[PDB]
């Protein structure tokens, strides 16, 4: 029969014997030391760069923006300081994910054109996608964190579009299941990560979509943050469900106005 | 062969003929104003109730001191709360829709919170012998707090479980087998599974069993807190046993999440 067997019983209540607020501080302050200077003495090279500010490790969108003009001149010397930084790079990497799974809803919109447009960049210019540098590599995050605050609202969305769950899109990974923006987001996220996780050696362009010889002329940067917002506010035209456009809308309208009710910690 | 249809391709060029920054400020006040009065005229009745302050429509941040119960205070009044979410469905469901919005986009100590709400909700219904039911809005929201802590850890827990000799993350989630629960990181995510699994194939109400409770017993082996108290330890501790640096890298940055680095440009050419 099914059940917690004895020993872990004990090992689950025994969390109270080592909990406390002052080993709380302590264990927080080890992981604080760590963030301190977590490049170690070697962060990304500066020097001549237009990008010296975000390799620093010292954000803002507005101040850290750039016209697809910008990204297409300086987007390559961006993609060489990452590849020939090995250590800096993996360092980034480990550091941007963790920013990517805590991103508010606007800052994910962002994240995921951020990594979409950074691939439209190197098409353009025929460079080859590098599945270790740290834009394409955080890939599953900004997946991760959008599916988790938009998988209520597709569930019904994606119904009304006649089309395969959320699930069922990143499972399958299929071009030909594309048929909206919700369904080019995930799917093209999901193919990218997929491929990054599987460790290839570089990313073939067929997997944002992009045939031989052609360019990734159906992503405009930008698209899916204005997408996503718009379906988000015209799916209520067509949808009958409260509960539905208060969890559209809520998303759009983070700020707490109900649900949650108590904090019981018996333990410190 | 396996492509974009060029139907869709139309599409999605179009979303710049409709992008502006008009556009997205109508928007926005189109979804500020549903969340003006979400319960549109019919919100708990809150009369001689001590769970008033939460049982309205809030006019500020939830407050985890001032709402703070004790255990003891958990179990006397935990059955009133459970009460009012019963005898108002129209309300709960709304509660439940806002809730889930809020734990899917809560930060990690707020997320570990709300699990340890979630199962000391239980705890509470499993002492006073009340069923469980899918319609509650905390036992209804467990999907959410679970997909939240899987995005936040699925990394660190990679490394984790491997050390640790247990199940991937996805499987524990898959198997939902209270055999498998071996340690802190698996009781949550399993317990959580189970519980969502439950709550989504719509029971009446969910078998104690669900939370490895057998008749007549009485969820011993859960202390309120144990999962914020538990998930803090394992991500200070296992950086002891494994050599990895980008490991403690990472495990350092869930428990201090201020910026330092990782965000590079913003770029949209639409709005
Ligand atoms: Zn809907
Ligand atoms: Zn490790």
């Amino acid at each position: 029969a099914d059940t917690i067997d004895a020993t872990t019983r004990l090992v689950l209540r025994s969390i109270s014997e080592r909990a406390a607020v002052d080993r709380i501080s302590e264990s927080f302050g080890r992981s604080a030391q760590v963030m301190h200077d977590p490049f170690g003495g070697q962060p990304f090279p500066a020097a001549n760069s237009p990008w010296a500010p975000v390799l620093a490790g010292q954000f803002d969108a507005e101040t850290r923006r750039v016209s697809w003009e910008t990204l297409v001149a300086h987007g390559p010397s961006l993609y060489r300081t990452f590849a020939g930084n090995p250590r800096a790079a993996s360092t980034a990497k480990a550091m941007r994910d963790c920013v990517l799974r805590q991103e508010n809803f606007i800052e994910a919109l962002a994240s995921a054109d951020e990594t979409l447009a950074w691939c439209k960049m190197c098409i353009h210019h025929n460079l080859p996608l590098r599945p270790q540098d740290p834009i394409i590599g955080t890939t599953a995050a900004v997946l991760d964190n959008l599916a988790t605050r938009l998988r209520p609202f597709l569930q019904c969305y994606l119904k009304a579009r006649g089309l395969c769950g959320l699930d069922e899109l990143c499972s399958r990974r299929r071009l030909a299941d594309i048929k909206d923006i919700a369904s080019f987001v995930f799917v093209i996220l999901a193919r990218l990560a997929n491929r990054v996780e599987r460790g290839v050696a570089e990313i073939d362009y067929a997997t944002l979509g992009v045939g031989v010889g052609e360019k990734m002329h159906f992503y405009l940067p930008g698209a899916c943050m204005a997408g996503l917002i718009e379906i988000l506010d015209t799916h209520r035209q067509e949808c009958s469900s409260r509960v539905c456009e208060l969890t559209a809308s809520h998303i759009v309208a983070p700020p707490y106005v109900h649900g949650k009710y108590f904090y019981c910690n018996s333990l410190f």
